[PDB]
DNA sequence: ATAATTGTTGTCAACAATTAT
DNA sequence: ATAATTGTTGACAACAATTAT
C-alpha cells in the first residue's frame, strides 16, 4: 500500500517524496528534524497539531491538499529535542488521531538546491502553517550568495 | 480550586461545582470516572479532546458554554482504566493545550439526585457530545423504579 | 562523517498493597 | 466502605556509547 501513500503524494504535492528527504533504515535513530506525511488527516487535528507542536519545536511548517483521490499533509518538523521515528511515530500517531500505517516519516534531505526549494516555495503560501525561524540548510541553499 | 473557576463556573451551568462532585484530597488517588472543568479552552481542541477520549473511554459526556467574562467546558469522562489526578491533569493539559491552573479535577458525585440530574439534563442538549452508554448510577437515580 | 545498533537513565502511567477515616 | 498513602512494575522518551558504512 506504500505504493498507493507516495504516488497519492507525488499526485498533490507534484514531487517526490524522496526528493526532499534523506533515508533513515533504523527506526532507532535519533534526531532533531523530520519531515512528515500524512493521510485522511481531520482538518481539526491538522490545526490543533499545529499549536501542540510549536510548545517543543524550533521551526515548524504544515501544508495540506487534498481531492476526489484523497487528503494529505506534509510537516517539516525541528524537535527541541533529538527524537527517533518510533518516538515521533507515536507522538503523531496518538497527536493526529490515525494508525501509524497513514505515516511516513523520513528526515529532510538537507543538501539539495531542488528540496531546499520544496520549503520556501511553500512559505510563500498563505494557507501554509509557518513558525519559527528558517532553518539554515533552507535559507542558505535559497539565497544570492 | 479558585475562587474564579467556581464563581465563573456557577456562573455558567447554574450550579456548584461541588454539587456533582465528590472529594479527592490525594492527586495520587486513582479512579476512572472523573469530572472536568476547563477554562480558556479553544473550540477546535475541544472538539478534538472528543474523539481521543472515546478510544480511551466506556462513556463520555461533554459541554461547553461562554459569555463576556470568560468560558468553561465541563467533562464527564469513564476512563477504561483508573487513573490519579495527577494521571489525568497531564494527558488532559496537554489534550486540551492548557495550563494546569485551567483545571478542575474531582470524582463524580455518583449518589445524590441533584447531581445525578445535571449529566441527565446535559445529554438532553444536543449541544452536547455523547459516547457509550449512560452510567448506571445515572440511568438508576433518574428512572421511575 | 553519517547512521545503524546497543545500552543506560529518568519519568510516568498501570496497578498492588496498606493504613486511616 | 471510601480514599488517603506508600510502594512495585512496565512502557517509553531523553540520551550516552560503540560499531559500521
Amino acid at each position: 500500500a506504500t505504493v498507493f501513500k507516495l504516488g497519492l503524494f507525488k499526485s498533490l504535492f507534484l514531487c517526490s517524496f524522496h526528493d526532499i528527504t534523506r533515508l533513515f533504515k533504523n527506526d532507532k535513530t535519533t534526531n532533531q528534524q523530520w519531515v512528515l506525511a500524512v493521510f485522511g488527516l481531520a482538518e481539526v487535528f491538522f490545526e490543533a497539531s499545529f499549536e501542540l507542536l510549536k510548545k517543543q519545536c524550533s521551526f515548524l511548517q504544515m501544508q495540506k491538499r487534498s481531492h476526489e483521490g484523497g487528503t494529505c499533509a506534509v510537516y517539516l518538523i525541528c524537535f527541541n529535542t533529538a527524537k527517533s521515528r518510533e518516538t515521533v511515530r507515536n507522538l503523531m500517531a496518538n497527536m493526529l488521531n490515525v494508525r501509524e500505517e497513514c505515516l511516513m516519516l523520513q528526515p529532510p534531505k538537507i543538501r539539495g538546491l531542488s528540496a531546499a526549494l520544496f520549503w520556501f516555495k511553500s512559505s510563500l503560501s498563505p494557507a501554509t502553517l509557518k513558525h519559527g525561524a528558517l532553518p539554515e540548510w533552507i535559507r542558505a541553499q535559497t539565497t544570492l550568495n
